[PDB]
């Protein structure tokens, strides 16, 4: 047993690498969506900027759940990472639409390793995830509702192009 | 009676009480259509931050008005505040529209405060209110009117998202 | 059902709606204070400025109620907000004898409101009350407690005037 | 009852009390290592210095505690501060087990301090332990563990010289 | 027929979109040895920096190929990316063994990928190839190479803690 | 025999380690000096800080015989610190009076070690002795008899409130 362990329940370890997993899948769905919006028949460079940043961040998540494997004393077991279900996404609004259940989908993985560790009585693993996930996945889920709604107030064709320069950056 | 006291009528007095609550009031309606326009299924973020603002300002309305009845040597007598009349606003001109009809209403209260004032031979609280409200209350109405004209122009859907970029900061 | 919603039970987004008007309240309350030590024959500069303060304060905890309700999905409705028990608060001692109660009263309703997102599970919602309020609450109970003992300590007349000066900035 | 006092069991005020003890014990056996390494016939300056941040940080955890305690309205009990089991510390190896031994034990008293808040449903108290100690536990007990491979790592004489330079700051 | 098409052969397209895979795994590679060393038990963090700035490269160089991929009219299609072949990678020399290994792996494949290009005719491509990948692989295999030389002459213990801190910045 | 003794006797070697206890003992007292000043029914925050202070010092005091110990070639042997006589310390005229009968047999514990290394020759600890502890005793003696003496003019209440105020910085 690993110097650091100390209340650190083997299905929590577990819980960890999956959740490491998910989150490098949900990065590589947004670098995909990122580089869609760059092709030069759809060329829509806030979208493409938007989920390059989105994807750079999903990446981060991950890591930092690797970091956290280590400090706990649990060890970092990796996974084939899939590839996403589409090869393209459609319209801007599209994107939005895939990238919301995407967060939904991740937003309930946390909560059920939420639940492992509270099982477990793992304290510290859940005021880790309410700090540093739980909170962030609230206010993202919120920000692609209201651009679901504007992206359905503006319409196609110019009304995507405006929403494009304005509301992304 | 007290030691500020003079040329002060208990009308006046009575009258400084009530438009403080009706203040209190128009701060509460913008209160609810800013937080109403930060709804996911609305998402307008400069109706949001305009109706903050708004609510913000008749708030210092009220406060400034209590502090007048004390600098007079009147007492304050609060009252509830109700609820405002609806619990969403529809539209950017809906809002707008509603908000001009607020205006006019707290300006005709404070047009027939100011009478009161007159009939009691009060001078310097005619002078306060033109200096601190009734010219406020003109520069008020018309840049609201100013807005439901724009909102007519721009129309809805792409118009609508405009505007809330370009005429609301 | 909307955008966002997610682990969000009805009971919760009822608790936060009656949260939100408590907090109104509080404010109301605060601000009722703050403008009685101005009174002429009160005059209390220090126990004036501090009441604003806290009545702005109370008034950014409810909209910041306001906007995590539609952060989580849920729908803001607003009751009225009723006037505060009191016209008058008696001295410096009394008020801060009254702010304690009032504070330690909002302190059991957000425990008791912790104890519905529990029992739903809601895990995120009980991390945003201990960041957001719990810890703020038991910071400020602690500190109106200090004020109420150094009241005593210091007595009437120039006791009052002193702690006046010197305690409230 | 005090002033402050609210959802604030006996047993947890009984458990700080002596948590406050456990943190002043730290620091004491970590002010022992600290001039132990300054001893002529052990003269590693990295470690002494080492180990009296960390017997200063140890005061810290011990005097915030004394200071929620007066928060809540608990009554500080102090008790003797025991002096440390030994009297030397052996290598820059040993000491640094010692640590290690000693972080995991104020962890798991930590954990048992929270289990009493939780069972008392202190949700205030249960956040303060995860905020300010428990992810502070968590990375020092990483650090040791690190510091420990590598002195091993290095092995005896010059190994643990070049250690007290490159990795003691 | 994609608008920049020109000049731009399907199987330079194919080539392009495994070597995106390849620089993938490459990347997932390093991230694996960058949070190997992180593990408690292993330690040496001047290696665990080298491999996460190694990884996020790998990442760029990626990333580089899918834009020039739209660049020409190409379209990114994405394959699941591999799980590294180890979950550990022993000593800071293995580790750099194993990345010898697959930096050469790489400069293989591109060397292949220009071979597919020259015999298309496909001028930018080469000279593409030739100025952001083949300079590089061949600086950083020799780099490599060096790290092997000095990790072998220094030993293992204390030798390879002072190749951490003495070699990797 | 260690290294650097010379001129340096048993009795002075074991006079040093139980005045580094004695300096422990009135860091703890202090210590809890100021947290009782700190309980939300005592609220002098002044008395807070300077006791605190003074806590701090004395610390600095064992610590600083601690490195002589080690200087001289002696060795330290730590003992249990007792917890202070009191768990409450009174108003503030009383704690300034504990604190210098606390204060003035820390010096004649000084005097009376000062006569050991006199006994044995030891004219560098004497210097030593009187350079850094005997001037200070003198100094700090002195600044709480005048603070007792103000004390006792301006009485309870509103007195002892502006002496927390005006005379503890
Ligand atoms: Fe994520
Ligand atoms: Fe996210
Ligand atoms: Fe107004
Ligand atoms: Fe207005
Ligand atoms: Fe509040
Ligand atoms: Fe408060
Ligand atoms: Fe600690
Ligand atoms: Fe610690
Ligand atoms: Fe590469
Ligand atoms: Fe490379
Ligand atoms: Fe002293
Ligand atoms: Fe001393």
């Amino acid at each position: 047993e690993s110097q650091p362990r100390q209340n650190f329940h083997v299905e929590t370890e577990a819980g960890i690498n999956r959740q490491i997993n998910l989150e490098l899948y949900a990065c590589y769905c947004y670098q995909s969506m990122s580089f869609y919006f760059d092709r030069d028949d759809v060329a829509l460079p806030g979208f493409t900027k938007y989920f390059k940043e989105k994807s750079d961040e999903e990446r981060e998540h991950a890591e930092k759940f690797m970091k956290y494997q280590n400090k706990r004393g649990g060890r970092i077991v990796l996974q084939d990472v899939k590839k996403p279900d589409r090869d393209e996404w459609g319209t801007g609004l599209d994107a939005m639409q895939a990238s919301l259940s995407l967060e939904k989908n991740v937003n309930q993985a946390l909560l059920d390793l939420h639940t492992v560790g509270d099982k477990h009585g793992d304290k510290q693993f859940m005021d880790f995830l309410e700090s540093d996930y739980l909170e962030e996945q609230v206010e993202d889920i919120k920000k692609i509702s209201d651009h679901i709604t504007n992206l359905k107030r503006v319409g196609s064709g110019l009304g995507e192009y405006m929403f494009d320069k304005k509301s992304l950056d």
